[PDB]
DNA sequence: TGGGACTTTTTGA
DNA sequence: TTCAAAAAGTCCCA
């Protein structure tokens, strides 16, 4: 059930400036009405609009048709259209619409109980409103997904969400100069699946307003990040997008009776984006952040991808059969050549890695099963059946006791920089202990030809700085509230500089490392050091 | 007695 | 062959 305030805002956004005198026959469609939250409000708005200009319509058009008593019949005959797949909800909505007036004379309501994505729509619509469903993967049928791939190939790929196709439908059946307004999951704004959908939206319609609630709990007891999209097919030359980006994600939607008061408040920020200048990922930042990002990009002559080699952690396929507590007795059964240090995301802090509390049995170095039979029978064999259900074990590529994705031994066993893949801040650490990690920690190492130009200490010094934290978070992908995705595709794009401040930055980073490593804690001074380093970085970037 | 955050491994390429 | 992205269900406490 969509919140009433958002429904009212969407309906008013679509219908407020409709010239009922010029076009007293508007077609407003809900594609996922369900109980009919949007359609009842549309009915109320239309009834008020018709009654306000009833005598003007009576004078302009047929005098006998336009009467106050006939408004209900006219709205139900020519104006309101709803579609859904639940017949009980359709009947409830039809009863609610009939009870709005209180057959007597051929009362007909244009409500359809059908698959909206498969219906052959006989005519397009002036206005479209609503909230497409959020049910995918588990709910879809094998035959249904194949039909989606064939029919909606321009927005639907692999395991993409269903509502993508709904966008494809809403644009297609929107009359020229019409208005559409929906509330959907926000994930398509920056996910790789939505690239085709975003291109389709950009090239087919004009986006007017984007309200981005980020991780705010819009829907009660549902963990979906929602956003409101308003678009039109009007012949416009400028096509600038208003963006209302939320600031406080911990708000509840009761601050005012109207969403406009919330948007106009300090809990939201507003900025304009030129649609023609949109990239393929829809960064959607304001002017100050854009200037900051542009200056940093211009100042830096190198990037992480240019000078570093990145990789993903070990994927064992069954962690319980290979990861043990470093104090476990069964580790006496394993030769120390097979044991490697193992860390988690929580082990990663700024500039350093916590001491490994776990050991990984690098079983790929076990050649035959007869020599190390004790390890296989008494440690790894406890999950052997599960290990045999892995894809590569079935295909015959991987032995049952081997790691499914053991990567390269030498990549991990070197000096390198590690970072968690999901964090609330930049946490890049130098690994001095040849630590191994799961896929929750990514790693990279400096290329040989860039070793003299760049050092690990300097890299972690600038990367953990507040400047680079803001710089990354500007374009970073947000998947949860206060949690960003630190993945190689976005991390390795980070640009880095090298100037006369290099030596002092590296020295401050080394001081921070030395303070962090020493057992007796005096960590407060690190903050002070950090501050100084940030200053230098700003002096380098002119910010 | 109800309500949200969390890391392992499955899978396309 | 192996990369890396993203899908995905179990749990507890005041
Ligand atoms: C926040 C919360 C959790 C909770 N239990 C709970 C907690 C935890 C984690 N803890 C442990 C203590 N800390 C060190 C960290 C937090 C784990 C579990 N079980 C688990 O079975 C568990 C443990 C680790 C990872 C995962 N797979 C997923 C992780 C993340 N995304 C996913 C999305 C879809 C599907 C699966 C996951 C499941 C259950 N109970 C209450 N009250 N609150």
């Amino acid at each position: 059930y969509t919140p009433k305030i958002i429904v009212d805002y969407i309906v008013k956004k679509t219908l407020k400036n409709h010239d009922i005198i010029k076009n007293p026959y508007p077609r407003i469609l809900d594609i996922s009405c369900g109980c009919g939250n949007f359609l009842l409000e549309v009915y109320d708005i239309l009834y008020d609009l018709f009654e306000e200009n009833i005598y003007e319509l009576k004078k302009k058009y047929d005098e006998n048709y336009w009467t106050v008593d006939n408004i209900h019949r006219h709205i139900l005959n020519y104006c309101i259209y709803g579609a859904d797949i639940d017949e009980k909800a359709i009947s409830i909505l039809k009863d609610s619409l009939t009870n709005k007036k209180v057959d007597e004379s051929d009362i007909k309501i244009n409500l359809f109980c059908c698959d909206s994505l498969k219906k052959k729509w006989r005519y397009k619509f002036d206005y479209i409103v609503g909230n497409p469903p959020y049910i995918g993967h588990k709910k879809l049928e094998k035959k249904y997904k194949k039909f989606l791939l064939e029919k909606y190939s321009e927005v639907y790929k692999d395991k993409a969400d269903l509502y993508f196709c709904f966008y494809k439908k809403i644009i297609d059946i929107l009359k020229q100069g019409g208005i559409g307004s929906v509330i959907t999951p926000r994930y398509f704004l920056e996910s790789l699946s939505g690239k085709d959908l975003r291109e389709y939206i950009k090239s087919n319609v004009n986006v007017q307003e984007i309200v981005d609630f980020l991780g705010a709990n819009i829907f009660k007891n549902i963990g979906v990040s929602s956003c409101i999209l308003t678009f039109d097919k009007k012949k416009t030359k400028e096509t600038y997008i208003d963006v209302f980006k939320i600031k406080n994600e911990d708000i509840c939607i009761n601050k005012f009776e109207t969403l406009e008061e919330l948007l106009k408040s300090s809990k939201f920020e507003h900025f304009n984006i030129n649609q023609r200048l949109l990239s393929d990922e829809w960064i959607l930042v304001n002017k100050d952040d854009e200037t900051f990002y542009n200056k940093i990009q211009e100042k830096c002559k190198y990037s992480l991808e240019d000078i570093a080699i990145s990789f993903q952690g070990i994927i064992t396929g069954c962690d319980k059969a290979f990861i043990l507590s470093k104090d476990d007795v069964k580790l006496n059964l394993v030769d120390d050549k097979f044991l490697k240090c193992w860390i988690k995301s929580k082990n990663i802090n700024k500039y350093i890695v916590d001491k490994s509390e776990y050991r990984l049995i690098y079983s790929n170095d076990i050649d035959n099963e007869n020599t190390n039979k004790r390890i296989l029978d008494e440690i790894i064999g406890l999950y052997k059946t599960k290990l045999e259900n892995r894809r590569e074990c079935k295909s015959g590529i991987r032995k049952w006791y081997e790691l499914q994705w053991g990567r390269e031994k030498l990549f991990f066993e070197r000096k390198k920089i590690m970072y968690p893949y999901k964090s609330n801040e930049n946490r890049f650490a130098i690994d001095y202990d040849n630590n191994f990690s799961s896929a929750d920690v990514y790693s990279f190492f400096i290329k040989e030809e860039y070793l003299d130009k760049f050092s690990y200490e300097y890299l972690v010094g600038i990367l953990n700085s507040s400047v680079y934290d803001k710089y990354f978070k500007i374009t970073a992908k947000k998947m949860s509230k206060n949690i960003y995705d630190y993945y190689p595709n976005k991390v390795m794009k980070i640009r880095i500089f090298r100037d006369n401040n290099y030596e002092e930055i590296e020295n401050l980073s080394k001081q921070i490392i030395s303070i962090l490593l020493n057992k007796s804690i005096d960590k407060g001074k690190v903050e002070k050091l950090q501050i100084k380093m940030d200053n230098l970085i700003m002096d380098s970037l002119g910010i």
